[PDB]
């Protein structure tokens, strides 16, 4: 059985994906979550967000618990132009949350407290945000 962290974060992803046409639900991966939590264990609580360079897709946040980070990522839909699909600096988290071809997610968390609060990383497989593939993987609202 999943931890409370895993079940709450998975539900928050799949509540949002179900808003979109032809977009399957994700399942949780212990492999992805071990990778994510290992990286969080090593965060320096400095306030900067640097990507891991790994083999999986990746969303990062600072200042939110797990489900609250998912909500912030998904709210980027407000900036996304469905008639000009593609990457942008303030829609790249949203397009990975709903990426049609992604099938599994796993996440980790570390409590920095102080000025920064919680660090959250979610890892995804297959990865989203491939150039030339947005129109086929980022579907409109049902």
């Amino acid at each position: 059985d999943l931890s409370d962290f895993a079940s709450s974060v998975l539900a928050e992803h799949n509540k949002k994906r179900a808003l979109h046409k032809d977009t399957p639900a994700l399942s949780w991966s212990d492999t992805l979550a071990s990778y994510a939590q290992d990286y969080a264990d090593n965060y320096d609580c400095s306030g900067t967000l640097t990507h891991s360079g790994g083999p999986y897709g990746e969303n990062l946040a600072l200042g939110y618990d797990g489900p609250a980070a998912v909500d912030a990522w998904y709210n980027e839909i407000s900036n996304y132009d469905f008639s000009n699909p593609g990457f942008s600096s303030n829609t790249g988290h949203f397009t990975q949350v709903v990426w049609k071809s992604t099938t599994q997610v796993g996440c980790g968390i570390k409590t920095c407290g102080g000025a920064w609060g919680d660090y959250v990383i979610c890892s995804y497989d297959p990865a989203g945000n491939y150039e030339g593939e947005y129109a086929d993987n980022v579907e409109p609202l049902a």
